[PDB]
């Protein structure tokens, strides 16, 4: 094909195309040898060797001395302490077992996922396809299954794009950092030991071999890609080998040219592995606190605790999931959630739960959600996620509301995430302040029962504060309600109370995009809907200045412009900070 293994090339890869940005919701699993002992997390296979760890201890009295009972024994099977055999060995529904991965598809698919597929392999060294490059899978040994061919197919067969999920650098930066030195070259390859350069090429052949034998959609990868600081007390550089990153994206992105698809790749937002010009940025049981471009997603779990089953784990509510959905896309990401069948193969029936209620929102909803894009404000209310990885989801009430629009610009989804007992929704960023014409609202429809029927919303008035809205009869209950704005000739352009907006003509008229507080840069500018070339008048909020530079990202030539209206020379501009004074 026409990538080469190198920056210049791969960066001409479309990171995010439409059907991508369309999706919004997905779903993946973290199931496999790791989650046999059904203990601690996904991270058990590395903290069952390491020094004075529960997890060690665990082992210990369960199974032996991990110097003795080693991880390898749950792939090919040995007896516990007491004497029961121990395997990771699923055994499929229509062989007299409990491992039902057609009902976990349909499960998935009445979710509203709009992509979905396994972790094919964590940092376990465990391949879950019928790999020849890798011994350790699950055909060889186990339940003699290819499961990630299985899993591929069903997915397929429901209609669903295909995301396969990679968490193999880590492998060898650091995982098994505790496991005994092994002269075994077969378990060095499964511990991570083999020499680097070796394990450096492993990566990649993985990753080929894997994606000719599926063909995902997707391909999300874990850290440990160039991320040097994030692999603990290991003596390396927490990362893989620069060419044969690069050969790997070459190698997917040609692919995708040669079977006609648009592929998408994946990378932790804070590893520095691969670009965001043809990868996209993935923040981990997180998000931002802003709206950010370009398009970027979350991948979060249904528990807290763990990626994997574990006895006595527990769940978010569906809520939350659906909160912190609505959150993600109205900042311009999808979200991508993990859920965590057992090691029989089994799916929790809470987690079910969790699964069917998503599904029951998104099928209502889906108007507000799928096919929509962000706004230039994401949202209002007193409920927020914190921002960065590692935080709290979103749990709203009828305070909150989340924008999303649709594709044609002149449909407002606005999103209250609770019933507002007053019967009033207050929408601050379309009041008089806001500096919000309404003269073109024609219609406020509050979405009803099913998809398609709206209920009529007869009274609203603009304040200073917000387009106040008297809500019609509530409809059927709901995690989240939606209003549907329609406009004559496209959504007005917003003035936050502390920001900027910046417009296409020279009099504060014509296509505009409201800004924040913050930095944002040609990419930014460009993918909200204006090339900064052709912004011809900024407004400055009250309160706030604007930083204009010449070049694509702060550098260049600066002119600082404080509250007000100004014009702006015509191609002058390459990127903009806002602040606050
Ligand atoms: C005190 O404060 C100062 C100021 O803030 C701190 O200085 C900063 O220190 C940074 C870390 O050393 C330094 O960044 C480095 O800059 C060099 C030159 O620009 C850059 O090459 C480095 O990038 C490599 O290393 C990082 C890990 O740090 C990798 O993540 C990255 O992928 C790069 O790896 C490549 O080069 C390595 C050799 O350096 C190879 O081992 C590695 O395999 C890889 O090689 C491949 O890629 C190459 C292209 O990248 C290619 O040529 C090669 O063939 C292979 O394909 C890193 O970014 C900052 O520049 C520096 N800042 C300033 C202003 O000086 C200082 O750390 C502070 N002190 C303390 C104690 O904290
Ligand atoms: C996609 O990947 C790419 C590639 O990795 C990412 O690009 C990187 O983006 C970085 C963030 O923008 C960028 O760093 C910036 O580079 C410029 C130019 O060297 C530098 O001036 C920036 O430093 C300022 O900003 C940082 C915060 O980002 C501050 O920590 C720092 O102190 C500097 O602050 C000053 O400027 C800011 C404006 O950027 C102000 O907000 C701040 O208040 C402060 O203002 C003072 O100085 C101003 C003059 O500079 C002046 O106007 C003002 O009045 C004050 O006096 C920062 O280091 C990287 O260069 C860039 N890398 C590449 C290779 O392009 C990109 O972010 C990724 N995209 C996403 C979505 O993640
Ligand atoms: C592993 O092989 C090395 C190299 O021959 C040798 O020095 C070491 O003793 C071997 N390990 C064990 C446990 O015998
Ligand atoms: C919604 O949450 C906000 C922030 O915690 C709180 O001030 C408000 O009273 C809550 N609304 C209801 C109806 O509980
Ligand atoms: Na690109």
């Amino acid at each position: 094909g026409p990538y080469e293994a190198t920056w210049e090339s791969t960066d001409k890869h479309n990171a995010a195309p439409e059907w991508y940005r369309d999706a919004k919701f997905g779903v993946y699993w973290h199931w496999g040898a790791f989650t046999t002992a059904q203990y601690a997390s996904e991270w058990y296979p590395r903290n069952m060797y390491e020094p004075d760890s529960d997890q060690r201890k665990h082992h210990t009295e369960t199974y032996g001395p991990p110097e003795e009972w080693g991880y390898e024994n749950f792939i090919k099977g040995a007896k516990d302490k007491k004497g029961n055999f121990v395997q990771f060995k699923p055994v499929l529904k229509s062989k007299g077992g409990e491992f039902d991965p057609e009902a976990i598809i349909k499960i998935v698919k009445g979710s509203g996922a709009r992509f979905a597929g396994p972790v094919a392999e964590h940092h376990d060294g465990f391949s879950m396809w019928d790999s020849k490059v890798n011994e350790w899978n699950p055909v060889n040994y186990g339940p003699k299954l290819d499961l990630v061919k299985l899993w591929a197919d069903l997915v397929r067969e429901n209609d669903m794009k295909l995301v396969i999920a990679m968490h193999q650098a880590y492998n060898y930066n650091g995982f098994f950092q505790w496991a005994p030195k092994t002269n075994d070259t077969s378990l060095q390859k499964l511990l991570g030991q083999l020499p680097r350069d070796e394990e450096d090429q492993l990566w990649f052949d993985k990753h080929r071999e894997m994606l000719d034998h599926v063909q995902p959609d997707i391909i999300w990868n874990d850290f440990s890609l160039d991320s040097p600081g994030e692999c603990g007390s290991f003596e390396g550089p927490c990362a893989v080998d620069e060419q044969k990153r690069l050969e790997f994206l070459a190698y997917y992105f040609n692919r995708g040219e040669e079977w006609g698809k648009e592929v998408v790749t994946t990378y932790k937002h804070h590893d520095h592995g691969f670009r965001n010009t043809s990868a996209v940025d993935d923040w981990e049981r997180g998000g931002p606190s802003n709206l950010v471009r370009p398009y970027w997603q979350t991948d979060d779990a249904i528990s807290a605790s763990s990626w994997s089953y574990t006895v006595g784990i527990k769940y978010y509510s569906s809520k939350a999931m659906v909160h912190s959905l609505l959150d993600r896309v109205s900042k311009n990401g999808n979200m991508l959630l993990n859920i965590s069948p057992m090691a029989n193969g089994v799916l929790p029936e809470e987690q079910i739960k969790v699964l069917n209620d998503i599904g029951d929102f998104l099928s209502r909803y889906g108007e507000a959600v799928y096919d929509t894009r962000a706004w230039d404000i994401y949202g209002e209310g007193p409920n927020q996620v914190e921002g960065g990885s590692f935080t709290a989801p979103l749990q709203g009430n009828s305070s909150d509301i989340r924008f999303t629009r649709n594709k044609e610009d002149d449909v407002l989804y606005v999103t209250v995430l609770g019933w507002p007992e007053d019967n009033l929704v207050s929408v601050k960023n379309l009041g008089s302040n806001a500096l919000v014409d309404l003269e073109s609202l024609k219609s406020v429809e509050l979405l009803g029962d099913k998809a398609g029927d709206y209920v009529k919303v007869s009274e609203w008035e603009q304040s200073k504060d917000a387009l106040d809205i008297t809500l019609p009869s509530q409809p059927a209950e709901s995690l989240a309600y939606v209003l549907k704005l329609t406009f004559d000739g496209g959504i007005p352009v917003p003035q936050p109370e502390r920001g900027a907006a910046v417009f296409s003509k020279a009099d504060a008229t014509g296509k505009g995009v409201a800004l924040a507080l913050g930095t944002f840069d040609t990419v930014f500018l460009t993918e909200a809907g204006l090339k900064p070339e052709e912004i011809r008048s900024i407004r400055v909020s009250d309160g706030t200045k604007a930083t204009l530079f010449s070049g694509f990202r702060f550098t260049g030539e600066s002119k600082e412009l404080s509250a007000g209206e100004h014009e702006v020379e015509d191609g002058s501009v390459g990127s903009i900070v806002v602040s606050k004074i």
